[PDB]
RNA sequence: UCCAUGCGCAUGACG
RNA sequence: CGUCAUGCGCAUGGA
């Protein structure tokens, strides 16, 4: 079978006669069969040939991967040759070369492959290199611009070809390169306020890639889009506590002299407490540091009120204080400032809360205009918000609300696995899960973070609601935006244009520009290297002091610090442990003798290590030089020695 | 299956 | 350059 769509055909011709182009499409076409039909025809070629035909398939993330050698590639081809899932997750017995030697065609992830060719490079002994295959196919090749996966892989076969040409000229033989084919649903536009800059855009991408052309249907147009149904476009839009927070703040700001400079709740405002935080910081000072801090909670409360229930800020500083309260009874087993700043907050806090159940509310708009979506509805919603406590919040609002409970439509949380700003990450397990509930119409409606944007197997919905995020199917679409749509149709207009703009380009004339963009991204490159090299130079062993940040004094030394798994440092020389605080609540997490946060005590090899974070300490070097705060280990250059086991055996 | 950690990347907003 | 929010990948250790 493998019989292959007409608008498919057309567009995928160039590419049998070892043409590196790439093929843009819209979603829903199937351009993954497309490239399926691709891959069969290059290996039959190369079979004829009776050379070796590889083929190693990139992804930016790996359900994709899952998705392809699960339901696209295995089915038409697993009986014609080898074909391997592979990921960097997938505990895979046998080393990524052998693979390449043992599988005829790969599913993979960019990264693994960018490793193995690092290691090539490295003492690792372990090689490959984009010569060894004979095709090599990208999806959502827009991510090749800015030092991202594939554009990293990329650039080494530009440098090769470079070379390949010199040595054309100055040699008769010269070494080999692969076909590059590159898919996307559209090529995308950056920062492009100019049909000019959009084409300069895209021909960097195509340099990136080294493309040949770009190719989109027209001819048969009609068809495809016959056969796609595509939704269309719409737009749809609908106290006291903050004053009483806001009195505080102020009250704040009299008792720290600290002039905002900006108005409330904006992130200016964030940013001048975070630039104050790190002077104080640098200064050894109190109600500088620690009262700057405060404020950016107050705000943090105070942007979080304006869109949503004061209650969420209310739970917001009532966890923010509590926690602080622990802190502050560990290290007991305050001062003028916590004394302050806490009783300042507990003496308004029911006062506070009193005034939170009074709804005197953008999320009540929203409440509203979703009841009368669900009238319409006889199933299917995502909503979108721009951060995780957002979807969290919107979750139990809505669980705890009477009305959504009398519709009788469901409703889940949905975000992403990475461990940041502290909140709970979802598993991959658990998104998978959750999706496919939502598919089966276990959950009615899907709250989302961007995870569903994109990626995630999310069709055939009623309706797509958005709650302030920047960015349907089944012929019905009821899109919805309460609070750019315009800008972004303009956006696509551009590049639309700028497309056929390159299209119908001279083949010299672009050429000469994609070269000129490749020795540029080379010229980059090779910057990037001189500049980060020259910053690890001193290496020193112990040049330095580990400080608390709140209480400015002397926690550690340059060289008590030893590094485990070459990833993270510790002291021992237990005169440091009779300082630090342990505490737990539900391996456990170490805190200061005046309630700072410090890291926490992981375990390797059997020893006990109070692991730390640099984050939450100031340097201060031996030279007297200023204080510094780094948020990680790297931006330091000196070099802190390896554990060794054999001491403290004790 | 879960936990914790390090590293790199892109996106949007903001300065 | 910094900030914040969001998403992604890789590599670790333990359970
Ligand atoms: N030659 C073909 N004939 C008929 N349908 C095809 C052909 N090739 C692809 N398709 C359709 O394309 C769909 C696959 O789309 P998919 O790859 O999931 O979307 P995207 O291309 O955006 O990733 C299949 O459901 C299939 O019906
Ligand atoms: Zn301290």
């Amino acid at each position: 079978e493998l019989q292959l769509r007409p608008y498919q055909m057309e567009v995928a011709q160039p590419a049998l006669d070892g043409k590196n182009i790439i093929i843009c499409l819209p979603t829903g076409s199937g351009k993954t069969r497309v490239a399926v039909y691709i891959t069969k025809d290059h290996l039959d070629k190369k079979k004829q040939a009776s050379e070796s035909g590889k083929v190693i398939v990139l992804v930016n993330k790996v359900m994709l991967a899952e998705q392809l050698f699960r339901k696209e590639f295995n089915p038409y081809l697993k009986k014609w040759y080898r074909i391997i899932g592979l990921s960097g997750d997938t505990q895979l017995k046998i080393s990524f070369p052998e693979v390449v030697k043992s599988y005829d065609v790969i599913i993979s992830t960019a990264q693994i492959l960018e490793n193995s060719l690092l290691n090539l490079e490295s003492g690792d002994d372990d090689g490959v290199q984009l010569s060894d295959f004979s095709l090599i196919i990208i999806d959502e090749c827009h991510h090749t611009n800015k030092e991202a996966v594939y554009n990293n892989i990329m650039r080494r076969y530009l440098k090769q070809k470079l070379r390949n040409n010199d040595l054309k000229k100055q040699n008769k033989p010269a070494i080999p390169l692969p076909q590059i084919l590159g898919l996307t649903a559209s090529p995308g536009v950056g920062a492009a306020k100019k049909q000019s800059e959009a084409e300069k855009h895209i021909l960097n991408i195509c340099a990136n890639l080294d493309a040949f052309t770009i190719k989109t249907v027209k001819e048969n147009l009609g068809q495809l889009k016959h056969q796609i149904k595509e939704p269309c476009k719409k737009f749809v839009i609908a106290n006291p506590f903050k004053e009483k927070l806001l009195e505080i703040m102020a009250s704040i700001q009299t008792y720290c002299q600290k002039s905002p400079m900006s108005d409330f709740g904006t992130q200016h405002y964030e940013q001048w407490a975070i630039q104050m935080e790190k002077k104080a910081a640098k200064d050894g000072n109190r109600k500088d540091r620690v009262c700057a801090e405060h404020l950016r909670k107050y705000n943090e409360a105070l942007q979080i009120n304006d869109t949503i229930r004061m209650i969420d800020a209310y739970s917001h500083l009532e966890t923010f204080y509590t926690d602080e309260k622990e802190k502050k009874f560990a290290v007991l087993n305050l001062d003028e400032t916590d004394e302050f700043l806490m009783n300042l907050f507990f003496d308004n806090k029911k006062m506070l809360k009193k005034l939170a159940e009074n709804p005197k509310e953008k999320l009540i708009k929203l409440r509203n205009t979703i009841l009368e979506q669900f009238t319409r509805s006889e199933s299917r919603g995502i909503i979108f918000t721009k951060t995780r406590q957002s979807t969290y919040a919107l979750s139990q609002w809505i669980m705890e609300n009477a009305k959504f409970a009398e519709v009788g439509v469901k409703a889940h949380h949905l975000i992403g696995a990475g461990h940041s700003s502290e909140v709970k990450p979802m598993t991959q397990t658990e998104q998978k899960e959750v999706i496919s509930k939502f598919r089966t119409g276990e959950i009615n409606l899907l709250i989302a973070t961007t995870v569903a944007e994109e990626g995630l197997d999310i069709k055939e919905c009623n309706i797509v609601i958005r709650y302030g995020l920047v960015t349907a199917r089944a012929d019905e679409s009821t899109y919805v935006l309460v609070t750019r749509e315009i800008v972004n149709d303009f956006r696509e207009k551009m590049m639309y244009k700028a497309i056929n703009r390159v299209q119908n380009m001279k083949p010299e004339e672009y050429a000469h520009k994609i070269l000129e963009l490749q020795v540029q991204s080379i010229l980059e490159k090779k910057m990037k290297v001189k500049r980060s090299i020259a910053k690890q130079y001193n290496d020193n062993p112990s040049l330095i002091t580990l400080l608390c940040k709140n209480c400015s004094m002397l926690v550690c030394s340059g060289e008590n610090i030893h590094v485990i798994e070459k990833m993270h440092h510790v002291n021992m020389t237990p005169e440091f442990k009779g300082l630090y605080i342990v505490r737990e609540n539900k391996n456990g997490e170490i805190i200061c003798k005046c309630g700072q946060a410090w890291g926490t005590m992981m375990v390797h090899k059997g020893l006990d290590l109070p692991c730390l974070k640099i984050r939450n300490f100031v340097v201060n070097f031996k030279n007297n030089s200023p204080k510094k705060q780094y948020k990680k280990w790297v931006e330091l250059p000196i070099r802190f020695p390896d554990l060794d086991y054999s001491e403290y055996c004790l």
